[PDB]
């Protein structure tokens, strides 16, 4: 039968304490969710081939189960009998009935025993519980693992190690013994290969995990590296096609390479004048030169002879000759001797390879053989690949002996005296060196390796005369000239290809990729997802398709509503009403038409005052951290090995330097604008106004608001280390406490010269004459608005003892700090191409001449993080100076004055503004005038009298129907048209849209 | 499409143009009104006096050359078409930033076909050439200095970025200032 | 070659995630400048301005 | 290097030695006698004039 | 004006640093190119380049 394994088979991976840490692990695993097989077998037994580990959870009652049996074809007989551990490791004969006991009558599990290798015994020991255990193998240890529990049931349960006896056999079969005298229930599950998200508690126990190759929502857990995952957007993975088949198409050519005649000639040319044959256009069988055994070294620089049959040169040289035995070494690349620097010279990238066989036997002779010669003074060394043939006497002085030889002029030619009386150190050698040269051109000589037929419309590797890729093949129109082979693009990408066999040209383009992002709401809300699978047509994968790509698992919806979740292209998903994700164009507000005439206004009656909130970045932490403890952990060597690469790190504790004292300065700026600590009166007959909520109170030790007190509820050793800021939250509560002082009884003269007291209402009154309402209005609505201001601020109070959200802008400044920092610890831990991560570790394996290499890998690396670290740290410092002279202007705008630019001091008409510290940051209360419940009126630009037109002086003519009054602009308060309140300019013929009325004079 | 990949903005550009139009349409018939609180409706000549008055002049003097007011805006308008119509280089500020971001890119792609001291620069090649031990020193060089490319890249995007958040930010307060109001700021 | 890229460590998830935050930080500055109206406001069709 | 303090960490008994989320060694079990001993890096940090 | 020199400053202490880099091996033999090209023969040279 089948069952399911609801999150079972969960074990420590490795011995190693882990306390309130969510790691990552990558090993063989149950995967959650599994068809885990069920059994009830009565009472040869059955046969459940290992693949690469097996789950096995029972209910015991009798444990019939009686061994375990492992091997290739079967060899490894373990038995636990109940009371102990046999193990058996031996050629053993399997029985026509392989079975035992359930006490024990039979001996059938193996017949004899012959040729043992290992044996084993272990201690001696003796539905409620349940009892899981979990068997596999690595590279020859043998694992088991266990849990034994009261009570498959739902639920989690780690399992711990228990013995493991390492054999190292081939398995490929296994099977649990049955046994002959009822049944119980035992489920079988299959381990593969998975990578698990594991989560410690603080006893050190797992406690819970996610199967992260599962489904999106654990593959974006996975990624995020958290338990939970908030409502958004999430760039999981990189999807991409895979290939379907290897496509080989090599020319149609079968001539063999002439390769004999350049082995078996009965002669080779002395090594002064080597013989270069060439090696071009022709089938080359390099297998039948490397097996074969009759060369002493063959040995290959820039390829590796074992993959020489599946390459294709464009041209091949094999250049030959003879050389005494051991200047064999001098034929390299890069090395110097007599014949390397004056007879033959190879180049740096010397790629082909070298062949060298003793030929005592047919170059040797009896009597000496003198035809084998070689230069031995020139004046120069020789180039790469340069043949000198030359008899000219060595001018060893400066006598110009012109042919004679004498002293300091010698012959240039020296010979070999090669008998096969020479010992093996002066023996002749004969040798050939295969000089290739790879892909720049439509290649010639092609390995063995035959073709095969081509494919179009479908992603394959293709390989084109040794052109190798990946890619989609199409028919082309490109025009190419029948010179040439394959095209290019602007991007120096092998666009095109013609075929060697058919003379065609096909298009090649890379297969469809593309990243693979995971629309979720927030997990506390619900588990569906929708994946939007990007830039990519979804025939290559309900659905629907957009613009930014396939999004499937999200229905589409006509009706438009405000974004929740932005996939782009006008597109957004939500989790609305059963409930689901919907996916729609986003609606980009309320369509409105205001009803525009040109005799027509509309004038407020009424107003409110609202209270706003912005928050501001002003400083992050003052971090600091030195190179030679970070890079080169207390290691006088690894100092010294630091110490040849400049000052790097005196250049960085700089930088790290200039950014903290920078922190410093921006909080100066902002805070410490007011020159005089101001205190507030103890009375605080503010007009029935009501600053309680942020003016300090004594009862707390710590004297800062109420408000400031919510908001710092509401965010939360390898050389590095965290400077302490100069001014103390203390002293910042003090600066914003004397800022709301002097906000509340001088108003903004504190700001320019000495602080000048004046009653509340009277810089109100100032403030709402600031923006263009007469002080009246205030006095004859005071309480009203007093209690307006009252209202939104409890409200404020809610909106910041509710939702955490809106000091996310502070928050996500101090992640992203801590984000980095974490980062470079974890840089810490990696080899960048080392044996090791650890110094030490490294020092005390190695002696000094290759430990200061692995270390040098290292600096070069753990250097990098550190610059990588500090960039990213510069930027973000320039982003929170911005931010900090931002909150400076605001402060010296909006809470020193009263600021007439618009949206820069909240929504509305600015009246004030207060300061409240926050961690790492500003908030500003912004007080504004916004105007309310407006009536339509009929209007004129002016007013004709006797002839005269009549403008208003401030304000507008406006009329209920039957009178014209003038009125100020935000507020309605009709006013008797007068001599006084209008002015008089010109007559009445040239303003369009006056009209006629009388107007009153006393 | 060597990894590369370019995002679709969020916000379309008929989006753009409706944001645009509702606030031509806002300033047209409420004046700044609309961007402090619900949009009120007022004759354009009188918010038009509204903002004589704003800059110390008397609103007569409009209502007295209203005329000859719209007539020298329309021009003023009509000159414009004529000078994005005729010269491409106004735009430049614009162009230069998708140029130079576009650069950067080509710079990312041609530093694939550098060897950076390898053998080669195409990794198949030295896969096929070579056996895992020598292979895997070709393609940590290879790595190194590829990764550099991409560091090199990403740093140059983030100032790059800055800037243009600079850019956007004053774009922000000259839309709340100079079209949502009237500013007082010279040469803002 | 992911392998080896592998003990080089996580500069790649932070590059991807640098740029992440360019991405992110391009729509927020269009929505700062653009969406600063509430509702979309339509012209009349009569044009008596 | 560093200095070593007797625990209160619950090793489970297969466990030997510890780590910290910076994958740091921060405990470690002594193979002669079973108890667990907190390693901490023995102080260090500027000095400035 | 110490906010105007500490600019100038700035620029110059970069540009010492710039300099003071050519004076520094690198884990090469020796910082001088010419040294290093006319102590060794090109296949050992162009590494320590
Ligand atoms: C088969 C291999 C086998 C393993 C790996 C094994 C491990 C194992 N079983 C234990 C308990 C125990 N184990 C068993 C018996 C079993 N538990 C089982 O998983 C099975 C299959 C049986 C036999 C049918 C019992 C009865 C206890 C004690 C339970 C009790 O406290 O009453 C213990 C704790 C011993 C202690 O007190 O320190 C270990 C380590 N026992 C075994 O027999
Ligand atoms: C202006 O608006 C305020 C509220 O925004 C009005 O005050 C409210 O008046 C109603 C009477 O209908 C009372 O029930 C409320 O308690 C009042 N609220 C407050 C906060 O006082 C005020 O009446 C409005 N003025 C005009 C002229 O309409
Ligand atoms: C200012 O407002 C606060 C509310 O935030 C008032 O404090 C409340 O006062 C009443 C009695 O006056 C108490 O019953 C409440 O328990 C108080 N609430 C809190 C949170 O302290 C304060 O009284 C107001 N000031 C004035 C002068 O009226
Ligand atoms: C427009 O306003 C005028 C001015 O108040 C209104 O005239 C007054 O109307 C009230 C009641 O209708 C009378 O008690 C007053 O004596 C009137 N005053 C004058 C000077 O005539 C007029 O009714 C209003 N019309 C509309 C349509 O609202
Ligand atoms: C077992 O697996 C098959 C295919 O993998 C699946 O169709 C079936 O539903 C599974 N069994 C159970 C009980 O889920
Ligand atoms: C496990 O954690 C709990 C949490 O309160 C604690 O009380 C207990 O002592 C810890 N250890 C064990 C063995 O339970
Ligand atoms: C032989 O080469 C010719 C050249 O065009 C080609 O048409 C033909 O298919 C080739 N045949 C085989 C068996 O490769
Ligand atoms: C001739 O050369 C081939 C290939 O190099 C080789 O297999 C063969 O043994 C040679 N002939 C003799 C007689 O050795
Ligand atoms: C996707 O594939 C279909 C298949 O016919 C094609 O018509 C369409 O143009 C492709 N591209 C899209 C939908 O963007
Ligand atoms: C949505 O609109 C499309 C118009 O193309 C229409 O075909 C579809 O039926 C509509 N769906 C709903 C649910 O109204
Ligand atoms: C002004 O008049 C228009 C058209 O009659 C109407 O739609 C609008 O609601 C009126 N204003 C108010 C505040 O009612
Ligand atoms: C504009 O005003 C004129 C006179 O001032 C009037 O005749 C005309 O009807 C008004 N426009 C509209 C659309 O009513
Ligand atoms: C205004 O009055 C004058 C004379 O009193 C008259 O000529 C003119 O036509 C009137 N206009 C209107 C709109 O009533
Ligand atoms: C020998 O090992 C035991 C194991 O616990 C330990 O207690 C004892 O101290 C050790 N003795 C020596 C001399 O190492």
């Amino acid at each position: 039968a089948y069952t399911n394994s609801f999150t079972r088979g969960v074990y420590y991976p490795d011995k190693v304490f882990r306390s309130s840490v969510l790691h990552s692990t990558q090993d063989l695993f149950l995967p959650f969710f599994s068809n885990v097989t069920w059994f009830h077998a009565i009472h040869d037994n059955p046969v459940l081939p290992f693949n690469d580990g097996v789950y096995f959870a029972s209910t015991e009652k009798s444990n019939i189960i009686r061994g375990w049996i492992f091997g290739t074809t079967l060899s490894l007989l373990i038995v636990n009998n109940a009371t102990n551990v046999v193990i058996k490791v031996c050629e053993f004969q399997f029985c026509n009935d392989p079975f035992l006991g359930v006490m024990e009558s039979e001996f059938r599990v193996y017949s004899s025993a012959n040729n043992c290798t290992f044996e084993y015994v272990s201690q001696p020991f003796l539905f409620k519980n349940l009892r899981e255990f979990v068997f596999k193998n690595i590279d020859g240890y043998f694992k088991i693992y266990s849990k034994h529990t009261p009570i498959l049931p739902q639920g989690f349960s780690a399992l711990e190690p228990l013995v493991d006896l390492p054999i190292g056999i081939n398995i490929t079969r296994f099977q649990t013994l049955l046994a002959l005298h009822g049944a119980a229930a035992y489920y079988v599950g299959y381990l593969q290969p998975r990578t698990f998200l594991l989560k410690y508690n603080e006893n050190g126990t797992i406690t819970d995990a996610v199967d992260c190759a599962l489904d999106p929502l654990s593959e974006t857990k996975c990624t995020l590296k958290s338990f939970t995952v908030e409502k958004g957007i999430y760039q999981t993975s990189n999807f991409r096609v895979q290939p379907t088949e290897s496509i080989v198409r090599f020319p149609n050519i079968t001539n063999l390479c002439p390769f004999g005649e350049v082995f078996n000639a009965t002669r080779f040319a002395s090594v002064y004048a080597w013989n270069r044959k060439r090696i071009s256009n022709c089938v080359a069988d390099y297998s039948v030169l490397y097996n074969s055994a009759s060369f002493s070294t063959f040995k290959c620089y820039g390829v590796s002879p074992t993959k020489l049959n599946d390459l294709c040169f464009t041209n091949v040289y094999a250049d030959s000759f003879v050389i005494r035995g051991d200047e064999v070494r001098q034929i390299a690349p890069g090395q110097t001797g007599k014949i390397a620097d004056y007879n033959y010279k190879l180049p740096c990238d010397f790629t082909g390879c070298v062949i060298a066989w003793n030929s005592n036997n047919l170059d040797s002779k009896v009597g000496g053989n003198y035809n084998y010669l070689y230069r031995l003074f020139r004046k120069s060394n020789l180039k790469p690949f340069e043949r000198d043939i030359s008899t000219e006497i060595y001018q060893a002085g400066s006598t110009p002996c012109n042919g004679v030889e004498g002293f300091n002029c010698y012959f240039p030619l020296q010979s070999y005296g090669f008998q096969p009386t020479n010992g093996v150190g002066y023996q002749p050698y004969r040798v050939v060196v295969l000089s290739f040269e790879l892909l720049h051109a439509p290649a010639t000589v092609c390995g063995p390796k035959k073709s095969t037929n081509l494919v179009k419309n479908k992603c394959v590797n293709f390989n084109f005369n040794g052109l190798t890729g990946t890619g989609v093949l199409t028919e082309s129109n490109k025009k190419f000239l029948p010179f040439q082979q394959f095209g290019r693009d602007i991007a120096d990408t092998t666009d095109a290809v013609r075929d060697p066999q058919t003379l065609e040209i096909l298009d090649i383009t890379p297969c469809s990729f593309g990243g693979v992002s995971v629309i979720t709401p927030g997990t506390n809300t619900s588990n569906q997802v929708a994946v939007l699978y990007q830039d990519v047509n979804c025939t290559e994968v309900n659905v629907f398709q957009t613009r930014a790509g396939c999004l499937i698992g999200a229905e589409h919806v006509n009706n438009s509503y405000e974004c929740d979740i932005p996939i782009g292209a006008g597109i957004c998903a939500s989790y609305q009403t059963s409930q689901s994700i919907i996916a729609y164009t986003m609606s980009l507000g309320a369509e409105n038409s205001v009803a525009y005439s040109n005799n027509s206004i509309a004038i407020p009656t009424n107003f409110t005052i609202s209270v706003t909130t912005e928050i501001l970045p002003v400083s992050m932490t003052k971090t600091s951290v030195d190179c030679t403890m970070y890079i080169c952990g207390d290691s006088t060597e690894c100092s010294n090995l630091l110490l040849q690469y400049g000052s790097f790190c005196t250049q960085l504790n700089r930088a790290l330097t200039g950014i903290a004292v920078e922190q410093d300065k921006n909080t100066q700026e902002v805070f410490a604008q007011v020159k005089q600590i101001y205190k507030t009166p103890p009375i605080k007959d503010f007009g029935g106004f009501n600053f309680s909520q942020i003016l300090p109170d004594p009862s707390k030790p710590s004297k800062r608001s109420f408000i400031e007190d919510l908001l710092f509820n509401k965010v939360t050793f390898n050389g590095l280390t965290v400077l302490p800021p100069l001014l103390t939250d203390e002293m910042i509560a003090q600066y914003t406490s004397a800022l709301l002082a002097g906000t509340i009884t001088s108003g903004w003269t504190f700001g320019a010269g000495a602080a000048l007291q004046i009653p509340f209402a009277m810089q109100m009154a100032y403030r709402f004459n600031g923006i263009g309402v007469t002080q009246n209005v205030l006095y004859e609505n005071q309480k009203l608005i007093a209690n307006q201001f009252n209202s939104a601020i409890g409200k404020i109070q809610d909106s910041l003892s509710s939702t955490a959200s809106a000091l996310g802008k502070l928050q996500d400044v101090v992640n992203q700090n801590a984000q980095a920092l974490n980062t470079l610890v974890k840089q810490l831990s990696s080899n960048f191409g080392a044996i090791s991560s650890v110094l030490n570790d490294i020092l005390s394996r190695l002696d000094k001449c290759e430990a200061e290499v692995q270390i040098d890998r290292l600096i070069t690396g753990r250097l990098q993080s550190l610059q990588t670290y500090v960039t990213q740290q510069l930027i973000r410092a320039a982003e929170i100076r911005a931010s900090a002279n931002l909150a400076a202007t605001k402060m010296s705008e909006c809470v020193l004055g009263q600021s007439k630019r618009v949206d820069f001091c909240g929504k509305g008409y600015h009246l004030m503004s207060f300061p409240q510290s926050a961690p790492h940051g500003v908030v500003f209360l912004h007080v504004t005038y916004v105007p309310a419940q407006e009536k339509n009126f009929t209007t004129a630009p002016a007013i004709c009298h006797d002839g005269k037109a009549h403008f208003p002086r401030e304000g507008v003519f406006v009329s209920n129907g039957t009178h014209w009054f003038v009125t100020q602009r935000n507020f309605y308060e009709p006013q008797i048209i007068t001599t006084d309140n209008t002015f008089v300019s010109g007559n009445c013929d040239v303003v369009i849209g006056i009209v006629n009325n009388t107007v009153y004079d006393p």
